[PDB]
């Protein structure tokens, strides 16, 4: 079960990703969420707290989510590595390939996303097979397994680049989203 697998991960020691974390970050959120999130890794807040997406670049998620109408705990969210690399750095091809084996490519099988939302160039390049450019490939449609992938950049590229005007990651982001929000609507039931 996703309850077992999520306990079992808090012992994970399986890359070097152990060694300066405080806690594992599993994810959380509907256990037969029709949208999956994944971002690239914790942060400082989430490696503190266990829980995905609460720091900052977590709290502009919140409002992104909340501004399209998708409840948050109805949609599943984690990261292609669950343990903080070291100063927030992204994680390495070695650390990525171990972690999505072990725990991610089973969540996806459990929860059964019919859309996943990868943010950042780590994540959509995990679900799209091949190093890409973000900016490139955010609002556009993929598909990896039979379930539609729809690339978006990663919050805390907006807060770094935090520029109100048109064309800009945050304009570009509420498009993106509205359109995941369409799309959502738009899904036939799950195939049980
Ligand atoms: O959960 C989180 C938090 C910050 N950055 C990520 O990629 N994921
Ligand atoms: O980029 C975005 C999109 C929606 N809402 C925000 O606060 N920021
Ligand atoms: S990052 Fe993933 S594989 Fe590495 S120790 Fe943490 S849970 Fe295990």
């Amino acid at each position: 079960t996703l309850e077992l697998l999520q306990a079992q991960a808090q012992n994970c020691t399986a890359c070097r990703l152990m060694e300066g974390r405080t806690r594992v970050v599993f994810g959380e959120g509907n256990p037969d969420a029709k949208l999956m999130i994944v971002g690239e890794g914790p942060g400082e807040e989430e490696d503190k707290t266990g829980r995905p997406f609460v720091g900052k670049a977590g709290q502009l998620l919140n409002r992104i989510l909340e501004a399209a109408g998708i409840p948050r705990e109805e949609v599943y969210i984690t990261n292609i590595v669950k343990c903080r690399p070291p100063q927030n750095r992204a994680p390495l091809p070695d650390e990525a390939k171990i972690c999505t084996d072990k725990w991610l490519l089973k969540q996806i099988e459990l929860i059964a996303p019919q859309i996943i939302v990868p943010l950042g160039a780590v994540a959509a390049e995990f679900f799209l097979g091949e190093k890409v450019s973000i900016t490139k490939v955010r609002g556009k449609w993929y598909e990896w397994h039979g379930i539609k992938v729809f690339p978006m950049f990663h919050p805390a590229y907006l807060l770094r680049n935090p520029s109100r005007a048109p064309g800009s990651p945050k304009h570009l982001t509420w498009l993106d989203i509205q359109e995941v929000k369409r799309a959502l609507d738009a899904l036939p039931p799950k195939e049980r």
